[PDB]
Formats: structure tokens, C-alpha cells, sequence
């Protein structure tokens, strides 16, 4: 239908615009050998993304992030929009990724679940999470580049992810 409330995953929020995923639940022996219990999703679905002023393409399957198209925007935005999605795709390098307790807790108190726990991780310490993801050398494409780990056009991209460039098309 027409209008749709976006679903939202912490700074994430999204909008499915293809596939059909379930949810199952399974636990995952993650980075620092604890056992987490997640509903996994599993078939191939894209989704239209955005963290503050970063907006973007999502292409997932089960644990995996296939694909990630963004503009560029304000570096932090940039960063933190391929970090929830890293973590939203549910990819097995981001949850081998994880080094110490993520024990985690909220203002009330409570433990946050896996998946915010993996958020939260993740989104301050970056770099753990780029060193497991890989690098690829750089699409050579028109109208993309690829990017590394300080948001910049580089020879070197993160496996998967690509930038569009502002551009005016019509003059
Ligand atoms: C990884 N996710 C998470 N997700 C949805 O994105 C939102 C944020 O995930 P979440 O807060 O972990 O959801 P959760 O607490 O498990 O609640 P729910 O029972 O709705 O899954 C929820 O609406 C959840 O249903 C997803 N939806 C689809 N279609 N595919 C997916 O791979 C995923």
C-alpha cells in the first residue's frame, strides 16, 4: 500500500521496498565466544535506508550483506549508516567482529538484546568491525565509487559498499 510507517532500528530507519523475509529464531556463536540468541532472517531483501542525512540501498540475504549503495553526506552520517547497516544485515563478519563482554546496559537498567548490544559495539568501535569486512580495489564504474574507512573515495573500498557523487544532471 501506498503509505507505510518505516520500521526503525535504533539510528536506522528503513523501508523494505523488495523481498520476503522470515524470522526465525537460532543462536549464533559470535566473535567472543558467547552464544546469542537472534531472529535471523533469512531470503533476499533490499530496503531504502537512512541515518540523519545519509541515504541509501540495502541489498541483504541470511546474514549477509550483499550490497550497500549511499550518497555522500556529512562523514559521520555516512559512517554510522554503513555501521547499522553492517549490523542490520545480520553478517556473519560483523558478529565474528565482537572482542570482549558486550554486556551493555540501558538507562533503566536492562541488558540491551543482542542486536542493540551489536549496535552499540559497533557503532564505537568501528574499526574492529572494517578490519573483519574486507577490502576490495574499487569499482571503476561512471557514476559510483567506493569508499574506506575515513568516508573517502579511494582505490581501495569496504567489500560491498559504494558512494554516488552529487552531481547536476540537468545543468
Ligand atoms: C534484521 N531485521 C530486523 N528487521 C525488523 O527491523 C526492525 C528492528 O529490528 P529489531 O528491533 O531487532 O526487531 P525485534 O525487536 O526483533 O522485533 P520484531 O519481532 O519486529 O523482529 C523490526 O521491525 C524488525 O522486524 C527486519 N525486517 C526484515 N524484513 N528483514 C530483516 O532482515 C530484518
Amino acid at each position: 500500500m501506498k503509505i507505510r510507517q518505516r520500521q526503525r532500528f535504533g539510528r536506522l530507519e528503513l523501508k523494505r521496498i523488495s523481498g520476503r523475509g522470515f524470522k526465525n529464531d537460532e543462536e549464533i556463536l559470535i566473535g567472543n565466544g558467547t552464544i546469542q540468541k537472534i531472529g535471523i532472517w533469512d531470503g533476499e531483501e533490499e530496503f531504502h535506508v537512512r541515518c540523519g542525512e545519509c541515504r541509501g540501498i540495502l541489498k541483504k540475504s541470511q546474514m549477509r550483506m550483499e550490497k550497500l549503495l549511499i550518497n555522500s553526506a556529512k562523514k559521520e552520517d555516512m559512517k554510522d549508516l554503513i555501521i547499522l547497516c553492517m549490523v542490520f544485515s545480520q553478517d556473519t563478519r560483523m558478529f565474528q567482529g565482537v572482542r570482549g563482554e558486550i554486556n551493555f546496559l540501558n538507562r533503566a537498567g536492562q541488558l540491551l538484546s543482542p542486536m542493540y548490544q551489536l549496535q552499540r559495539y559497533f557503532l564505537n568501535r568501528s574499526n574492529d568491525l572494517f578490519d573483519q569486512w574486507g577490502y576490495e580495489e574499487s569499482p571503476k564504474a561512471s557514476e559510483l565509487h567506493g569508499i574506506n574507512e575515513l568516508m573517502n573515495a579511494s582505490d581501495y573500498t569496504l567489500k560491498g559498499v559504494v558512494v554516488t557523487k552529487n552531481v547536476d544532471h540537468h545543468h
